[PDB]
């Protein structure tokens, strides 16, 4: 819009043994 | 809109043994 | 709107022995 | 000063018919 | 000053009919 | 000043019929 | 963590005469 | 860690007369 | 690490007379 | 019969 | 009958 | 019958 | 619709 | 629609 | 539509 | 260890 | 260590 | 270390 | 004897 | 005797 | 005895 | 008379 | 009479 | 008299 | 003013 | 004015 | 104005 902010962080992790 | 702002932060987790 | 303000915060951990 | 925050958010409507 | 922050969001709406 | 941050935002309508 | 948030504000002052 | 936000405003003054 | 947002302010004064 | 059907709708989502 | 019929819509979303 | 039908349609979103 | 307006 | 506006 | 202005 | 997955 | 997965 | 997979 | 001695260990910190 | 010794270890931090 | 010992080792900072 | 007239303003907005 | 007046004034605004 | 009128100023924004 | 310090 | 510092 | 300093 008008001064709009957005901020995505995503950690995504998979440990198979 | 007007000045909004937004936030996200995620995390996944898989440990399979 | 005007003004707004969202945070999201997640976290999910899946252990399987 | 020293780590003050300041936040406004005025909205203002007239409908004349 | 020393790490100020300061906002500000306004909307203004005229309907004339 | 120092470190200092400032956002201003602002919209403005006028519907005239 | 995970969408942690801090903040610190510190002042001082000394006056010898 | 994912999304973290950290803050720090310090202000220090000597006055010796 | 994923995302993250560090801010630091500093300010000194040394008056000697 | 001069205006036979007048109709106004403001709608404001703010 | 000069206007038979007048309609008026205003959305305004912010 | 000068105007049959008058229609005026306004959307705005900021 | 119908609106008068005189200032 | 319909509106007079006169100033 | 019908929008009269005067001013 | 000694894990066993089966699905 | 000793881990079987089988899917 | 010792590790299975079949898929 | 076939496996002697098995052991897992896991930690999370979040 | 196969496996004398299995051993794992995860650490995760997020 | 086929594998006298097997050890794994993970670490994940994020 | 050595120092007749001694004055210290101070002042700290912080 | 060595230092008939002596004035100190100090602001700081932060 | 050796000095008869002594000053100072001081003005920090920060 | 007047302020003495020594140390 | 009148400091007198020593150190 | 007046400021000794001695170090």
């Amino acid at each position: 819009g008008v001064g709009d902010l957005i901020r995505k962080a995503v950690s995504v992790i998979k440990n198979i043994v």
